[PDB]
């Protein structure tokens, strides 16, 4: 067991930083004089084009691919790195990668090749999104006798007809609400969308995935596909996740991801597995910012008294369990994308382990947040400290990609429940 | 022991709740409007000229001195029925009550008589302010050896002269930046302001406190006192607290609110301790109207599935933790307040009952204002609820009025360490 | 709103803390030596006859009633003195307590005055018990669907034939295995044990309650009553709550407490709401203790450094947080306390502002015993000190009297579902 | 970054594994019988016989001085099995690791080769005691200003004297209270014991440790060295860690460890930070069984309901939340034992990264003992469930090895303080 870094994880590092430090700190300028999220999210645009220039949008997608994504931990270090700094453009980089994943999951190299070639390029600001959140909400999505997915599709000839409305998924408009470049529609198939799921069966059955495109929304009518609204965010103020509704409409049948079913559903389970152990790495930046800043402040401020703060037990018990907080989620990180990476390891082990992370560094970075504050005390409340917006983003975190109380604990409960569990097999292997 | 209201404790409810729903519930549509704090501040000045007029500014005096205050416990019911509603103006209140704090509780009747006045009228839109926060702390403000506070006073003939940087207090420069009507504020004594404090003397013999009003502003040359800047909170997006610089402003002094030293700590200590278990008040306030917004979402919404989710177990553990919190808040709120209204107790007994209150309460404010969000999901996080605003209203709580780390644990610590400490002389008697 | 005692408040507190002072503390000489449960509970008699020479037995009975008792808050107090000194005993006077609380609460005048006689007396140790629990488990037993309790009843002529078993119930083979003074089992009523519950009955209107003493076991076949086992515990080492399967056992029906149906699960769950309360202060003297112990060290330790260790910031960080515990604690007892006593409030507001108390108040004592024991550091584990005591004796209070995880959370939750729960009705009044 | 176990770790596993199985579960049997904390402990000594026989103390020592330890991760692999069964022997082994490391440590050979020699040849049973805590506390041990250690010693000749009093340190009596194998008595240097430790120096630079065999016990007085008493443990009740007094207690010069000040305290410093790494691994062990037992009853248990209890959301979010502090547990204790192990690093980051593991993981597994109780409800509180005994074990990891409060997070919050912090240091290397 080993944790040392090779010289490319960090160089991913240096150049993730330098990145952060020299281009997303000019965001803040650009978009603070903005008054609505679609403006704020429509300035940081120039940002994500260095960003795809600097080859972090090719850094999403796998070598195999054609992309220039090194490893899973890699990813991490950056991802951490970003969130740290700033994460305006950092959200629509990792959206634009949960976007990508079911396509770059799938089996199909003629499908990745077409749609995956404006990611790998290098050029423009191609935006990807995954598109499964609903307005009604979707922590029931699976639930056998529920309502299921309120989005559904229906066959009509060689086409696709989707009915039913998308809330956060980020991106999901592009810059401009004619589209992301590549949308992942989540669907629930239904012949009748006025008739309600049928009871007697699984969900996950019916469960199929629509490419969309900006030729798509551009080949259908103006009202059947509309932004009806852009919700105002507590944080991550910069990011666009609309209200979409599909009225009747039309996809090509070439555009399905996969034939519908169960192979359509691990698909969308996979990708937020992934997704589920990676936001750990934003949730540690987040946090990381707000303890760096506190350690700093508590070591070169008496607050009136004759030492320095941290020389207080109750302010350096604070900066501890801060710094415990983000040790422990950072090698939580690690362990559960390099699990994921590992080809002798079932599915469920690898699933256990990132609904774990998830809900671990997630739950704990909020924590941290707030004892870093409360450390720094009065001064952390005013807007000259980073520590207001590091409040509201860090709360992002254990709602969002599945929060934790209705999806990723019930995910891991299901996978805790099995009669074939096995506990520390991501450990010390399968019995 | 008894926990039931009387007929004017459930009229002071109905009261704050009338005036919350029918005034306080108009502010937002002004002052969201604005483009910094001061104008945030003063978008507000309407909804203050309203609650004078509604006599919640006279509430804050006690009935003696030409108030209407009936009790502690009121002043409780009132704070949470308002700041479960609006925190805006609700906020500009409980700062002039503080502001008030001082001179209401010296016993100089000539004193009170005169600066009490504006307060009691029912008239125009009268503030007041407890100026003791700084721009570098003052939490170790006390602490024999160390620095003490930087804006100090001195003698000089008949008048003293402040020299120093107030930041923070609540109204202290008024709707215009002329001055708040009243405030009163705390200094170190210095004859020479570049001489450190002396190590070998107590802090607490050198406080004084000097009142100040928009005649002693008025009264100075335009430089001696100036407004530096006014922080942009994360919350409370709409109260005034600015950056005030003092340079030899000179003050009457028969503005001095008592002798300098242990009284006139003292008197700052007894405000501090009062404020101290009414922000928890706020702080319940806050809390339950994000446990009330999540309650009525989880006993009318499925989230896509077949039942409300408030059936989920994990749904249901987050809401009974948050009535928890509250249930226990109130009650130690109404046992701090009810424990400083009783003659019978020694100041340590009721200061240790205090400090406890804010620490609980502004604590576990904040963990019930998240539980709340976790358990209404991913809806919480956008602003057609309302929870965006209390996360960062509730964060202000165990960070003001004396943080809970610095200033008010290290209080109840120091009672806790003296040798006649009796730790249930408030429940069990002395 | 007033928290002043009257004088006689003040005197029951100071007549339980004589009581335990110089009776109680002499208890532990006589059942240490003992070699198992039923020894040490045996060694414990002397003990328990005095507590009812003191009254206190007597004043677990309300007035009206015959007995002493003057309030809930008297009796509030009374538990968090002895508590706060000896459990053992103790413990006997609160099962007593609760296995008389049935028939305390029915409304027949002549079943009262029969049964409650021998505890009114001031002589001998009458022992009372209810026996609820199972082998099985309880947390389920209104689950409809579910199998319900094993226990069962059903009439034959004109008696009643128990069938089942119990388990945990303190008092409840009395001080020889020959049966409580007066214990009341609660059974399921069914005419064929050897078949499952109807999955189409509320299993609440099946519920019967059937007093059974000394007598009753004499009258029946020695082994149609049988002490199968007595549990060993971590704490309340003394205590006995043994398991007791009875084979058609036979019970006069003069012995019904009421027609079986919801009034029978109406008293059982008054019963242990009234207990629900009262179990906090149980849980504040063990706690209480703890502090206590930990605060007189803090202050006259140095633990080899200079100044007394509450002058640490982390060790008063500690103490502070153990005596916030304690004393919302016994706020919320106080006021449940009240809140059960109020005749102006709905049975549901009580039975939450009960539950309420019973998992705050039993959580939050095991965090405050663990930290007065970092507190106080390595000498808090030996047992010259009462923290090992106090660490096994708090962590049944979250377990017993309806554990916090299966019952009172799922009671609480159940209430604050209903369509015109008011949460603070009991504040505020109703609306 | 790699977390695969080798052949030789999957085989260390295996067999601590076997013998926990094997031999540790036989223990109970016979310490469950005697009287008192030394009768446990020499009814232990069969099974401690057999852990040299299966070369488990000559494992503690590394492979250049002749032992067989292969790494700080096998010997954290090893401690968990072992201390998941039973932690009876498993502490002996342990504290005789413990006092083995300075000498371990020490700049000196030939100290190495005559002092370790019994540990390494696989025979008998030799103790070993790091013997460094006091009956009057050790958190401010290092105090300028403060009375000091209170076991001095001062030079007569060519011998050492030692006067003073130890309390705590396992294993120093021996199996007969004639002294361990070897014991590091840890001494401050002070001409004349009566005078006060003077506030002038360094307490570091007054630091001597002195190796004490039974040898030089056998050539003192009977009353040079005398046993006070055996404190009665809440848990690990099979320990020794005796009252210890050393009046005019003659040791040669030769066995002096080290020169006496900053390079003997290092010593005592890097070996209780190799520990402070170490006990979490025992720590795990303990909440692992108790999570372990936990599970597998949620799992089978219907609790007289329709479903196993691990299907209410309530429980199953006790679990998660018990896995997720052993596998962040886990995680931080190979990094910190791999952090030791690694020569490029700044003795300050061992340290911090050493301090958070204590920390952590020990602070975390009382929390996962007490949520396994909460989850598996009355039933853990009887003996007939392990849970008893694990909540007494857990509760010393907080409180032992240099105490979390007064202790690790004082050298942590130093460490942190210093103008030359790195917190990432041992995680992306040094700037
Ligand atoms: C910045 C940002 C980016 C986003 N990006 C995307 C994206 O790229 N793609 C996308 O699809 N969405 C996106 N979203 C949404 C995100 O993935 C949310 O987690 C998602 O909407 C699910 O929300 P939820 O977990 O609250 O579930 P909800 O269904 O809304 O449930 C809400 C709450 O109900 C309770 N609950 C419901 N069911 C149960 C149950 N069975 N058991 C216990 N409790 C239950 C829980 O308390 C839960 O938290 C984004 C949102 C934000 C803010
Ligand atoms: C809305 C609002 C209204 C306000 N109104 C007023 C007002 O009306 N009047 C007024 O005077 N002020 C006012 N303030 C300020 C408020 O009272 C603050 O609590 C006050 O500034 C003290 O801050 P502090 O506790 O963080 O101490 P600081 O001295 O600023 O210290 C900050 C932090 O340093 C650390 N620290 C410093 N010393 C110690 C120590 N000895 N031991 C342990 N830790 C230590 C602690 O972690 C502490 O949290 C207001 C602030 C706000 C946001
Ligand atoms: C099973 C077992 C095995 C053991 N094995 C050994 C061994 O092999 N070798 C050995 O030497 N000892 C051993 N001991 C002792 C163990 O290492 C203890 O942790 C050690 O005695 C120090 O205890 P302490 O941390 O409570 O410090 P103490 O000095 O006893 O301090 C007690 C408490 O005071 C407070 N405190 C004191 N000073 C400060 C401060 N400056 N700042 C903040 N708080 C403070 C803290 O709350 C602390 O917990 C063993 C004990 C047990 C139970
Ligand atoms: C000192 C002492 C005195 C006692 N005195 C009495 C007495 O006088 N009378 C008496 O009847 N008993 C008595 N008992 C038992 C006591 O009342 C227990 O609380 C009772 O047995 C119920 O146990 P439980 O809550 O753990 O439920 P169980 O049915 O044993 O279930 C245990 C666990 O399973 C899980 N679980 C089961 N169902 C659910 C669900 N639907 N939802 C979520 N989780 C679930 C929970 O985690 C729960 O903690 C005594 C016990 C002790 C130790
Ligand atoms: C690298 C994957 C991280 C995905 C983060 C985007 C958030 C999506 N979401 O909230 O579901
Ligand atoms: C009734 C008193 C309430 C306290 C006023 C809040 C502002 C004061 N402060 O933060 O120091
Ligand atoms: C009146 C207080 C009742 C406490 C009885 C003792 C335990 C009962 N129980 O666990 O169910
Ligand atoms: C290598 C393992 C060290 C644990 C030693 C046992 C207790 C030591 N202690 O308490 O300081």
């Amino acid at each position: 067991v080993d944790f040392k870094l090779s010289p490319s994880q960090l160089e991913a590092r240096r150049h993730a930083q330098a990145f952060a430090n020299t281009v997303l700190t000019k965001a803040s300028a650009e978009y603070s004089t903005q008054k609505d999220q679609l403006s704020r999210f429509q300035a940081t645009r120039p940002f994500y084009r260095e960003a795809v220039r600097h080859g972090l949008i090719k850094a999403q997608v796998p070598i195999p691919l054609g992309g220039t994504m090194e490893s899973l931990v890699h990813e991490s270090i950056i991802l951490e790195e970003l969130f740290a700094v700033e994460p305006a453009t950092s959200i629509t980089i990792v959206a634009t990668a949960l976007g990508l994943m079911p396509v770059i999951l799938c089996d199909s190299p003629s499908l990745q090749e077409k749609f995956l070639k404006p990611f790998i390029s290098g050029e423009g600001e191609p935006l990807a999104s995954l598109m499964h959140s609903e307005p009604n909400g979707t922590a029931n999505w699976l639930q056998k006798g529920g309502p299921g997915l309120q989005t559904t599709a229906r066959k009509v000839g060689n086409e696709w007809v989707i009915s039913g409305e998308k809330l956060w998924p980020s991106n999901s408009g592009g810059w401009d609400y004619k589209g992301a470049d590549l949308a992942c529609v989540v669907c629930r198939v239904s012949d009748d969308p006025s008739k309600p799921q049928d009871p007697n069966v699984d969900p996950a059955t019916q469960i199929a995935v629509l490419l969309v495109t900006r030729e798509t929304i551009a080949n259908n009518k103006k009202d059947a596909y509309q932004i009806l609204g852009e919700p105002e965010l507590a944080g991550h103020i910069t990011t666009s996740g609309p209200h979409t509704r599909f009225t009747e409409f039309h996809v090509p049948h070439e555009n399905l991801l996969c034939t519908p079913g169960l192979k359509a559903q691990g698909l969308v389970e996979t990708a937020f597995a992934m997704s589920a152990a990676l936001v750990g790495a934003m949730a540690i930046g987040t946090a990381r910012a707000a303890f760096e800043e506190a350690l700093v402040f508590a070591k070169s401020d008496t607050r009136g008294g004759s030492k320095h703060i941290i020389e207080h037990q109750s302010v350096a018990d604070k900066l501890i369990d801060c710094k415990i907080r983000l040790e422990t989620s950072r090698l939580l990180v690690w362990k559960a994308v390099t699990t994921l990476e590992d080809e002798a390891l079932e599915w469920k082990v690898k699933l256990e382990m990132a609904m774990q992370t998830k809900i671990y560094t997630t739950d704990v970075a909020v924590e941290c947040v707030i004892d870093a504050m409360k450390a720094v005390g009065m001064k952390s409340y005013a807007k000259d400290m980073s520590f207001p917006r590091l409040l509201n983003e860090v709360m992002c975190y254990p709602l969002f990609n599945g929060g934790n109380i209705g999806l990723r604990r019930r995910q891991m409960q299901r996978v805790m429940a099995l009669e074939d569990y096995e506990p520390w097999a991501a450990t010390y292997g399968s019995s």
